[PDB]
């Protein structure tokens, strides 16, 4: 996160982070057996991290859960990043507590303007890198369709929202894929692209969930 604050710790309790050895995504618990994430974030031998703060130390409310199977969306297309979107089951359910918390699904798409908070432990650094060991927080609002299309003209898909700063220097970026971007209490996105990070016109890019909230539904109860 780019331009943005320290959360507190487990105050944004439905922020996982998906490691490997390491750090490498953000995701969100949606109830207390999936996460979502993006597709991009795909990798075998997962293990989430639920109620963390600091993902260098072990400060004492934390969960590691591994994963138990990963589901792709069945049209994600890697060369544009349409349908950036995955779910991972948890092999064993988490224990839900003020730290550790859902976070609900939309039911409609939100319109422009909606203020939303994005977090994740991705590089703060606009030019360069530097990557925190403590979550990160940004409200962004949601950015109208047509400046999300005039930024990037011929790939943004209606799959895609903007959201974000035009003038830049607020922003998510690497390091944060995969994580929430909370609307009104709904999870409506997911930290999916951009170029570069907290450039002039050039927003970030997010998965759009309403979009995709009956194949999530459907796929978890079949799971
Ligand atoms: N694992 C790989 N080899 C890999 C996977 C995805 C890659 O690039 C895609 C395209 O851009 C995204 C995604 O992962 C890296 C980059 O992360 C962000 C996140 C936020 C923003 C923004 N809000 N400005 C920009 C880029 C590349 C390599
Ligand atoms: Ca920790």
């Amino acid at each position: 996160i780019v331009g943005g604050y320290t959360c507190g710790a487990n105050t944004v309790p439905y922020q996982v982070s998906l490691n490997s050895g390491y750090h490498f995504c953000g995701g969100s618990l949606i109830n207390s057996q999936w996460v979502v994430s993006a597709a991009h974030c795909y990798k075998s031998g997962i293990q989430v991290r639920l109620g963390e703060d600091n993902i260098n130390v072990v400060e004492g409310n934390e969960q590691f859960i591994s994963a138990s199977k990963s589901i792709v969306h069945p049209s994600y297309n890697s060369e544009t990043y349409n349908n950036d979107i995955m779910l991972i089951k948890l092999k064993s359910a988490a224990s839900l507590n003020s730290r550790v918390a859902s976070i609900s699904l939309p039911t409609s798409c939100a319109s422009a303007g909606t203020q939303c908070l994005i977090s994740g432990w991705g590089n703060t650094k606009s030019s360069g890198t530097s990557y925190p060991d403590v979550l990160k927080c940004l409200k962004a609002p949601i950015l109208s369709d047509s400046s999300c299309k005039s930024a990037y003209p011929g790939q943004i898909t209606s799959n895609m929202f903007c959201a974000g700063y035009l003038e830049g220097g607020k922003d998510s970026c690497q390091g944060d894929s995969g994580g929430p971007v909370v609307c009104s209490g709904k999870l409506q996105g997911i930290v999916s692209w951009g170029s570069g990070c907290a450039q002039k016109n050039k927003p970030g890019v997010y998965t759009k969930v309403c979009n995709y909230v009956s194949w999530i539904k459907q796929t978890i109860a079949s799971n």
